[PDB]
């Protein structure tokens, strides 16, 4: 039956709002030791918050060290931090592309690398990247966001092929449209016709994404590596 | 946090041995009402067993009716029944191909269709096909088994696109090499070199597969449709 | 500069009309020796026809013998035979499911199996399955057609993993909506909004599908194995 | 019979040696007008060379201007520039990750973005990214290279979803192990067993990759958008 629960040291980057906050709150109610990074606004509830600029490898190192001094080495990393900056291809600047790449993809690398030091040594790690349906489905006007979120799949698979033998796995949770992430633009997209692409005919909730992360942080996911778990109501189905 | 547990009416086909038995036992310990089909040897533990020849649409109908009279309409169908009959392509007979197709693919259709009658009406259904790494990875000498297990993905996605709006989802759990499913031939394959293709460098356990099925049967999987959840230690990574 | 052309012995199953016709005509205009199977309608133009029902393994054997005596053993097999028979899941009968499986999936196996012995001896073979966007995208009301066309992918990959080392490869061309296959019902579906699913905003032509098959039959595809080549205007993009 | 050839304005980035050289030579022998970017080594044969560092958006702009003045605006862009810099995850520095991202992923964006305005106006464009089996298969020690090459897929699909309706498509050619790219270390890895990962049991040739690019630049690929064409001997098969 159900394996005994283990309280893991968890770090959720960008875990102070939206999807990240739902993940942090769910993992904490699961019984884990949950820390979050933010960019200044502060941590939620009673969760341990650390400020972190995920474009700065020095800040990532110091943020991880502050977490380790508080709750011990990170066993479950949820790399949720990341921005969206949409544009038509011909209107997308170098700066708009690189900023989304640096925060969403390189930022996730910086955290995964910094986490791997103790994970490999302790022979246990769950690296959980928050991707997007856009990575493999290609939402228009997202050359930068879709590249960053597809890049997480390649990185997770390279990490898993190297380190799964040492008990360190890397997987991607790929949300579709999620209520806490809905902007004016996304809402108008739904009204215009985007729901036709979603079999479930509704947006998801942040708590639905948190439920998949809870699974991947649990004792029931030890043989899952390099997987993309879509939480999108079927939107991303294809090849 | 964690949503309240709902005890669901569960049917696990071929749930009397190997992976199916681990699934049935896990879902029962989760708190669900679990029935299993078998081909005569009998049901395990105290689980409600029904005999069922999944090549016979009439037997599937009568098997589902016996389950419904016992525990109510099936809310979670785990289509685990299926045989393996390997051969080199040039040595594979029509009978060897069709028998694996009929039990693994058409058999899963017969159950999914028979389950959909009440699922659609009650606006809740979890159809969980047990696939295989071979469906998308192509283990050699498995023209029939890989076709049947890839076919489950197409079927699950067509079902989900039609019925996810009515709360009925279809997903695939795709195991890799699993300890209870190891034959002499598969064991010799591992010794010859098959472990090199598995990042985790070990076979999985039936209880690891059961852990993913437990997730997909749970209240944490409502926005997941048409997904392939690989339980393979990273073996199936690719495109 | 470019590779010298080699005239191959080609068999196109179901090449009397639509996509199969365009494939047969293109491969013949390429310089290949093109035989076509049919069920009474005959072969197009001056091409060598053989009457063959791909649900009948004895007819497949006889058809390959006639092709071998006429133009030498088949070097490039294009398995195009097979049709859809749509229905909502709850309305789909066993017969409607199995008829589609037997023609599209098992029929393609019968032909690939019969071709395989001589391809292996000559250390050259191109097995080209004609799939569908539905295999991985899951068009609603196609539990049978999506299962069959996704099954082709698993079969192609198992065949490739077994035989690519002998120069025998299997690949899938996966058309989206194609003009010659547009029925009144599909046209009304496209008119009602299904054109929004296609980034190209138009249906494809049978000649556009034939162009992909021409490539896979050519000297420029020797290192391609287990691939799905989508000819769908972007419709199928996803995971 | 077959489509009439159209001589396209082609730009191959990093076309001085290896795969890029073979692509440039093949597209020129096809009849195209082929320009090549380089960083000092020059263009092959009689082809028009432009010195361009694809990490520099100003150099990309200047390079496209030189190509436009010489042969007309780019109709077919082959984004081949970019190299690997492998390391175990724990040993990979920020610089080693970002250098690979900036050349392979951001560099391809800079070129696709700069090409896009004129392609849209003329309602014709072929953006062809050169990816890698590693993007979806995850070669170990390539967190950076797999992330960059998987990122190309997401970018190609977002571009296709946006612009395919204007006749501008983006696709990825994903080579496996190719002779011209085989270093001493890769050769020793293949010798040590990595050849078992390749069903074809051999490395590919640069000319085999060029054959796939030739197809995607041709009149036979108008309805292909967001596709990954693997040229890997079957190595990358999976999900």
């Amino acid at each position: 039956g159900r394996p005994a629960f283990v309280s893991r040291s968890v770090l959720v980057t960008g875990g102070n709002r939206g999807i990240g906050l739902a993940i942090a709150r769910r993992l904490a109610a699961d019984g884990h030791k949950v820390a979050v990074t933010h960019r200044g606004s502060g941590a939620p509830d009673d969760l341990f918050g650390v400020q972190c600029d995920v474009t700065d490898s020095a800040a990532v190192d110091r943020a991880f060290k502050e977490v380790e001094e508080h709750q011990g080495p990170v066993e479950v990393l949820v790399a949720n931090a990341g921005i969206s900056k949409d544009a038509f291809l011909m209107r997308m600047t170098e700066e708009r592309f690189e900023e989304v790449i640096n925060t969403n993809l390189t930022g996730a690398f910086r955290c995964a690398q910094r986490a791997s030091r103790t994970m490999q040594r302790k022979r246990f790690g769950r690296i959980i990247f928050i991707g997007s349906v856009s990575g493999m489905w290609g939402i228009g006007n997202q050359a930068n966001y879709a590249a960053a979120k597809a890049g997480l799949i390649g990185m997770a698979r390279s990490i898993s092929r190297e380190l799964a033998k040492a008990g360190v796995t890397a997987n991607v949770v790929a949300p579709g449209y999620i209520d806490t992430e809905m902007t004016r633009a996304l809402d108008e997209r739904i009204q215009a016709g985007a729901l036709d692409f979603i079999p479930a005919k509704r947006v998801g909730t942040a708590e639905e994404v948190a439920g998949a992360v809870s699974f991947l942080a649990s004792e029931d996911a030890s043989y899952i590596a390099g997987a993309v778990i879509p939480v999108d109501g079927g939107m991303g189905m294809g090849h």
